[PDB]
């Protein structure tokens, strides 16, 4: 399995909302049979992180008998209004064997239907959560190339983090 470069990692998932940032989005997966398999994704030529994932699906090869927890940890929320929220709500709802978690760093912002996407996918039994400490370091530990360096926070990651938790819950209230 490949990891990504630390600078990647820190550059995308940095949690300040009020910097301005290429819409890039950076998506560790991660999928247990509740059998696991674990990965990173970018937008690509136009096409957003999350529907590469979807595109990966069948080449997982998974058990259409069996349930599957697929956790997303993932830079920026999945937007509205480029039909992100609507693919994932039509595979989760025929996919009923999947259960999908969707940890965010940031809400994407650019996306003035941001909220409507966070409704969807909640609607259709996704989890979604904004990420801590706790998952900024698993991710760090799990999906970066940090030769045993250990986790560093970035300045206000605690508070960012806190800001957008409750701006999320109150959406998703
Ligand atoms: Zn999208």
């Amino acid at each position: 399995r490949y990891l990504m470069d630390p600078d990647t990692f820190t550059s995308n998932f940095n949690n300040d909302p009020l910097v301005l940032r290429r819409r890039q989005t950076y998506l560790c997966y991660e999928v247990e049979r509740l059998d696991q398999h674990m990965g990173f994704l970018c937008n690509e030529s136009g096409r957003h992180a999350e529907l590469r994932f979807l595109d990966l699906v069948p080449s997982l090869q998974l058990d259409p008998a069996q349930i599957y927890r697929v956790t997303w940890f993932i830079s920026w929320s999945p937007c509205f209004s480029w039909g992100c929220a609507g693919e994932v709500r039509a595979f989760l709802q025929e996919n009923t064997h999947v259960r999908l978690r969707i940890k965010a760093a940031r809400i994407y912002d650019y996306d003035p239907l941001y909220k409507e996407a966070l409704q969807m996918l909640r609607d259709a039994g996704a989890q979604v959560s904004i990420m801590t400490y706790d998952e900024f370091e698993y991710c760090w530990d799990t999906f970066v190339y940090r030769q045993g360096c250990p986790f560093q926070p970035w300045d206000g990651l605690e508070e960012h983090s806190q800001a957008l938790s409750g701006r999320l819950r109150a959406i998703l209230q």
